[PDB]
RNA sequence: UGGAGUGUGACAAUGGUGU
RNA sequence: GCCAGCCGCCUGAUGGCGGCGACACUCCA
């Protein structure tokens, strides 16, 4: 096994900044708690009614089994007590009746002593005496902290939602925003923390289906529809209730929870039922109030006044762009807004009154955790030309105005293939676009010497490969093909398949709307991409400002795996790995593979890293003495696996390059998907309307691991909403990095992303790896080895950053 | 397909089981 | 334990081919 190195030091670089984090300190006793296992018969029940069963079991066998003890329940098979039960260590069988009268099911439950979970061991791990934190104890504490919320609120994953209080938040036809919160127990130095963040989703309004139709079909009242429903109205009302659940209410106090299927075009009166309207006057004595609305077909092969909408449905449906817009009005709050909302939620949830967390002697603080962060100094960015301009990122941003590329490509043979309609993308557009692009190019030190040698329209994907062939054969020295497109078109994937994998020709696509009208910003970022695609070097980190790691040859790797949505039989997951090819580091080379459907481990990593090392040795004439590996998208539970496989893969790739070649490996996992938020304590340190922490804000205390080498770094400037600081976890480090050195290196690498002049949220290696997987997915658009070949890039473009 | 960011979306950590 | 969801297009759900590895919003010289 490979265990991650401990935190080497605590880091002191940068200017300090006071922060608050959405972690609330917990007070955890040092006594042991007791874990029992449950099995409820039958097992054809939702998780909610298993919780009701267990609650009635605790209330019924109070004097026999439990007593004053108030246990907690996972929902499936895990019960926990703060005191041992009198049942001993052997299984016990109990009979639990379920109340309701209209339906009374009998359940056979079995309680069995499993284990004695030690909170003292948890405290030992929180101090660092024990190196690794017990996951099972963390799970027990979690179950304890979400026992009551799982029953008083609506559970959705690790979040809980409710219907506000009074004034709802109307969304659209039959929906409304529910506000909720994610909750999770996390370990940290000396103390457990309760991590709380706010969230929202969409639920169906618990209204009678009449109101449903009124809001779906825009009726001031139901008396509006004094005629039968029209063609488009039936299908409209169908697409909104095709699978929802309704409650038949023509019954007494007794209710129903029958699901829904389709909608008829027969208004009850005119539907032969071997009519329906007739059926409701004789079977039950209920004259229909609206015998002109349609019926709700059920299941697979009823009036709208008899049905209601079953409260609590989560609306798994997709939302209208206007419901998405109102959702973002409600959810993407400024950082102070979200801070205040989390604090208010924690002040109202009253965890220090939950009888179950108090049964276990736990207390939760009401205030966010104070964290002393550090704003790291941003690197200076060296540009080119007679000026040799230096750019200083200011709040994570700089501009290329009055600056020229470090090394700018002279473009002197290029073509234009316009797959947009000539009627819409006229020749005046092409002329003025060329003029403006050339002006911006010359301004940036990437001059385009003369008009395009070739400039023609075309249509259809079938035209792509022939044309390019012609272009490659009839125009010598062809550097670039600009491909104007009319929007999302199958022509794009074909352009990339031909230019990247078949012929090895560099292409730059551009949307019609950016040729008809140009702006300096769009043309400039496009020039960035064009330059690096022709081998340019837009800029480099100021050489002297870099950490000491650059005093010897070093290669930086970025790796990512993209998966398809669940359900696809094969749709192989795409693994991409990129590697730096110079000391700057600016140029990166890519490798990609298809592998088992939804597998996170990069199976063929050894071969890919071998390719990258070979290219590095060829380009620099030296072998790296250090390998810095940035690995994206790995969960805690996958650490052991991925580390064991991929560390060994890298070592193999090394020794396959040379017998005794053992460079030091730094394996770092990059994670953006978490629920950690950081807020400025001083209103003066807030940046740009959103009110976020400054770019470069770093945290490696109070919410990080108690013993291991992890840290939050927010390297980007937040625009709208609350910034998501990237989290970094060092799974392996032969090179004995200091906290400061590694944090600074990560930050500086975040300024080497060629596609834009701003510090981005993750290091350029990782971002490039994502881009490479994206392009690979595009290359598969038209057998396993067939796919593996289709995703193989031509040898001439492999030399370039075609994925920019 | 100029580009970055953050909201929703991952049904492994979830959810169904009288016309 | 058995089961898996949503949206399109065609035959007009008795099937078949595609998406949800995205959409949305904010913001740049
Ligand atoms: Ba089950
Ligand atoms: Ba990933």
């Amino acid at each position: 096994a490979f265990k991650p190195p401990p935190r080497p030091d605590f880091g002191t670089s940068g200017r300090t900044i006071k922060l608050q984090a959405n972690f609330f300190e917990m007070d955890i006793p040092k006594i042991d708690i007791y874990h029992y296992e449950l099995d409820i018969k039958p097992e054809k029940c939702p998780r909610r009614v298993n919780r009701e069963i267990v609650e009635h079991m605790v209330q019924h066998f109070k004097t026999q089994i439990f007593g004053d003890r108030k246990p907690v329940f996972d929902g499936r098979k895990n019960l926990y007590t703060a005191m041992p039960l009198p049942i001993g260590r052997d299984k016990v069988e109990l009979e639990v009746t379920l109340p309701g009268e209209g339906k009374d099911r009998i359940f056979k439950v079995s309680i069995k002593w499993v284990s004695c979970v030690s909170l003292q061991a948890l405290h030992d791990a929180l101090s660092g005496r024990l190196p690794s934190v017990p996951f099972e104890t963390i799970q027990a504490l979690d179950v304890v902290m979400r026992h009551l919320p799982s029953m008083r609120y609506t559970p959705v994953g690790r979040s809980f939602f409710t219907a506000s209080e009074g004034c709802s938040n109307p969304l659209g036809g039959g929906r409304e925003v529910w506000f909720g919160f994610h909750q999770s127990v996390r370990p940290s130095l000396w103390k457990m923390m309760l991590n709380i963040d706010v969230s929202a989703t969409a639920f169906y309004k618990a209204q009678p289906v009449i109101e449903f139709v009124c809001e779906v079909l825009d009726f001031k009242s139901i008396e509006e529809q004094q005629k039968p429903l029209t063609d488009s109205q039936r299908v409209k009302f169908t697409k909104e209730i095709k699978g929802l659940k309704v409650e038949i209410t023509h019954c007494g106090q007794m209710k129903r929870k029958y699901r829904v299927c389709n909608v008829t075009r027969r208004p009850a009166s005119h539907q032969t039922f071997p009519t329906v309207a007739q059926y409701f006057k004789d079977r039950h004595k209920l004259v229909l109030r609206y015998p002109h609305l349609p019926c709700l077909q059920v299941g697979q092969e009823l009036p709208l006044e008899v049905c209601n909408i079953v409260a609590g449905q989560r609306c798994i449906k997709k939302l209208t762009d206007n419901q998405t817009s109102t959702m973002i009005r409600a959810t993407a709050r400024s950082a102070p807004d979200r801070q205040e909302e989390i604090s208010k939620l924690m002040r109202s949830a009253d965890f220090n009154t939950d009888p179950y967390v108090r049964e276990f002697g736990i207390m939760v603080k009401d205030e966010m955790t104070d964290v002393t962060g550090r704003v790291l100094q941003p690197p200076s960015i060296l540009y080119g030309g007679r000026n040799k301009a230096i750019a200083t990122p200011v709040q994570g941003v700089w501009d290329m105005r009055n600056k020229q590329f470090h090394t700018g490509i002279e473009i002197k043979v290029w073509a234009i293939a316009c797959f947009a309609p000539q009627r819409q993308c006229t020749e005046v557009h092409l002329k003025s676009f060329t003029e403006q692009l050339r002006k911006i190019s010359r301004d940036a030190g990437m001059p385009i010497q003369g008009q395009p040698c070739f400039c023609k329209y075309a249509q259809g994907a079938d035209s792509v490969e022939p044309m390019f062939r012609h272009l490659k054969n009839t125009y010598a020295g062809l550097q670039l093909v600009v491909v104007i497109l009319p929007g999302k078109t199958p022509v794009y994937a074909e352009v990339k398949r031909v230019g990247d994998t078949v012929l090895g020709m560099a292409t730059q696509c551009v949307q019609m709307k950016n040729v008809q009208r140009t702006t300096p910003q769009t043309l400039s970022n496009l020039c960035l991409k064009i330059n690096v695609k022709l081998g340019g070097v837009n800029n480099i980190l100021l050489p002297q400002g870099r950490p000491p790691v650059f005093q010897q040859p070093v290669i930086f790797l970025g790796a990512d795996v993209t998966h398809p949505p669940a359900g696809d039989g094969k749709k192989p997951s795409i693994a991409a790995v990129v590697g730096s090819m110079d000391a700057h580091p600016n140029r990166y080379c890519a490798t990609v593979r298809v592998q088992q459907h939804r597998q996170e481990i990069i199976q063929d990593l050894a071969a890919m890293v071998r390719e990258l090392l070979i290219q590095f040795y060829k380009s620099t004439r030296f072998k790296p003495t250090r390998i810095i590996f940035y690995r994206d998208g790995v969960s805690e539970g996958q650490f052991q696996q991925v580390l064991h496989h991929e560390l060994l893969a890298i070592r193999e790739a090394c020794i396959k390059l040379e017998k005794d070649y053992q460079p030091g490996i730094t394996f770092i996992v990059v994670q953006k998907r978490h629920h950690t938020r950081l807020f400025c304590t001083d209103k003066n340190e807030r940046v740009g309307k959103s009110g976020n922490i400054p770019a470069g804000t770093t945290v490696d205390t109070k919410i990080t691991h108690p013993t291991e080498f992890d840290f939050y770094l927010c390297s980007h400037a937040g625009i709208q909403g609350t910034s998501r600081p990237s989290h970094y976890h060092v799974l392996w480090d032969d090179n004995r990095f200091s906290s400061d050195e590694l944090q600074i290196l990560t930050y500086q690498l975040c300024h080497t992303y060629v596609r834009c002049t701003r510090s981005v949220s993750i290091p350029a290696p990782a971002y490039y790896a994502h881009l490479v997987a994206f392009r690979a997915r595009y290359h598969l658009v038209d057998d396993h080895q067939a796919l593996a070949k289709a995703v193989q890039v031509h040898q001439d473009t492999l030399r370039t950053m075609y994925f920019a």
